[PDB]
């Protein structure tokens, strides 16, 4: 599998099918969300992508620390 930051869009849209945050993926690739943005979204850009849950970006900030050991 690709390091993160070679992950294309629609590798970030797999990703965030793969934890059950589908409904995220239109919005993330009509932003031009790649891997070499994940590590630095800030919950003010997860705001801007329509994650306005605190569950959905608790899930993304959870599965970024594992992903990129934070
Ligand atoms: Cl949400
Ligand atoms: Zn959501």
């Amino acid at each position: 599998t690709k390091p993160v930051h070679l992950w294309t869009k629609p590798d970030v849209a797999d990703w965030l099918e793969s934890l059950n945050l589908g409904e995220h993926k239109e919005a993330f690739m009509d932003n031009e969300i790649d891997g070499s943005h994940l590590p630095n979204l800030q919950k003010e850009d997860l705001i801007d992508l329509g994650v306005t849950r605190v569950g959905h970006r608790m899930n993304i900030e959870r599965a970024l620390k594992q992903l990129l050991d934070r």
